[PDB]
Parts: structure tokens; sequence; C-alpha cells
């Protein structure tokens, strides 16, 4: 689990969105596994606006942060799960690292701020849903 709180927005994995997130929907993309909802309290996280391919991600299944090198966001094939059929997920970034389904929501972060959240995993690879192209989160 996990979310990014910036301005009057809450950013979560779409497959983990709650009833309140759906009732206060701002935007969602099944293809990216992202959902954004509105909030009453103001959020203070900083979103990275950069091209950096190294960072650190939080892994709840190990209570540890791991430094990683990750690929640029792209279309990657993702096997079937109970939330989605086997499809291509866009704006996805891959690194060699540990993950479990309960690790989705864990933040990936560089020196410039929040890069994205854990979305996928398998075969010793962890995938992150990028959020750096969502310029409207800052306004
Ligand atoms: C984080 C994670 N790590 C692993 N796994 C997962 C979970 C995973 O990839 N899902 C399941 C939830 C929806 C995700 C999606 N964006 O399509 C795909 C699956 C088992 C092997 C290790
Ligand atoms: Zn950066």
């Amino acid at each position: 689990s996990g979310a990014i709180y910036v301005g009057n927005y809450r950013v979560v994995n779409r497959h983990l969105a709650t009833h309140n997130d759906w009732a206060n929907l701002v935007w969602e993309d099944s293809s990216r596994d992202l959902l954004v909802s509105s909030t009453t309290a103001q959020g203070c996280d900083t979103i990275a606006r950069c091209d950096c391919q190294t960072g650190v991600y939080y892994c709840s299944s190990r209570r540890k942060h791991y430094p990683v090198s990750f690929s640029k966001p792209s279309l990657i094939f993702v096997e079937a799960s109970e939330y989605y059929p086997a499809r291509y997920q866009s704006h996805l970034m891959l690194a060699v690292g540990h993950s479990e389904p309960g690790d989705c929501g864990g933040i990936l972060r560089c020196q410039h701020g929040v890069v994205g959240i854990v979305s996928t995993g398998g075969n010793g690879l962890v995938g992150f849903a990028d959020v750096r192209d969502l310029l409207w989160l800052d306004e």
C-alpha cells in the first residue's frame, strides 16, 4: 500500500483505490495503473521533474529502502492478475530488485523528489509507475 500527497491530490495505484477515492475522482488510467483523487487537507510531497535513471525505493516486505538503476518509462508486457488481464502497461520503469504484491504504493525517489510508485514485480524485476510527466499535480 501507499500514496503520494501533493496539493489537493492523492495519487494511488488504481487497483488499490478505495470507495472515497472513486467518489472524489480527478483522473484515472487503467493502462498506467494510476488513480488521482481530491483531498480536503493540503499535501506537501515534491514531484521530481527530471530524467534521472537512479534512485531509491521503499520495500515494505523488507522494511528497507534500496538504491536502484531503472529503465526510462515505457510499454512493458505484464502477466495476468486478479485486477487486470495480461496486457501492456505504459509509462512503466524496470529495475533489478525485490517486490511482493503488497509492496505496490512504495515510493521511488531521486534527489529531485518523488519519481513514481511500485506497480509491478516478477522474476527479480520491480516496476514503477512514473508520475513525472503529470505536470498538473503541481497546480
Ligand atoms: C509488486 C509485485 N511483485 C510481485 N508481484 C507483484 C504484483 C504485480 O506485479 N501485479 C499485481 C497487481 C497489479 C499489477 C499491475 N500493475 O498490473 C501487477 C507478482 C508476484 C511476483 C512478485
Ligand atoms: Zn531527479
